[PDB]
């Protein structure tokens, strides 16, 4: 197991348009689109994003490519926010992936302000902050995923991708 395999079991993959759990346009492995509600918004997103015009429709090598830089971004974003940094560099490599796990789902600016988490986490508090992450609309709106995501933060293990 690695972020990638972790990643592909959460987010799937579909190659045509679909929407997420809160209602917005996203395709591949769970690549955003866009927030508005218009699909001809999304759309343009899809063909500036892969260069070519779409119709909504991508191959599984572009989604593959997407979830790339998508993962990438996540680990960048990570690495340059003053919050996160000293935490991730704290966390063992199974672990780490929980971490950009998270950032991929809700974006550096959100995890950023799960301050007391955080702070857990870098003590290695792991049942502590276990019961803390749970806290959060995060876990009521996607339980089974956050469920993984945090069993990954409290044990260490792949035990929940298993
Ligand atoms: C608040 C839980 C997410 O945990 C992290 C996220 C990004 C970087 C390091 C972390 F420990």
């Amino acid at each position: 197991m690695n972020i990638f395999e972790m990643l592909r079991i959460d987010e799937g993959l579909r190659l045509k348009i679909y929407k997420d759990t809160e209602g917005y346009y996203t395709i591949g492995i769970g690549h955003l689109l866009t927030k508005s509600p218009s699909l001809n918004a999304a759309k343009s997103e899809l063909d500036k994003a892969i260069g070519r015009n779409c119709n909504g429709v991508i191959t599984k090598d572009e989604a593959e490519k997407l979830f790339n830089q998508d993962v990438d971004a996540a680990v960048r974003g990570i690495l340059r926010n003053a919050k996160l940094k000293p935490v991730y560099d704290s966390l063992d490599a199974v672990r780490r992936c929980a971490a950009i796990n998270m950032v991929f789902q809700m974006g550096e600016t959100g995890v950023a302000g799960f301050t007391n988490s955080l702070r857990m986490l870098q003590q290695k508090r792991w049942d502590e902050a276990a019961v803390n992450l749970a806290k959060s609309r995060w876990y009521n709106q996607t339980p089974n995923r956050a469920k993984r995501v945090i069993t990954t933060f409290r044990t260490g293990t792949w035990d929940a991708y298993k």
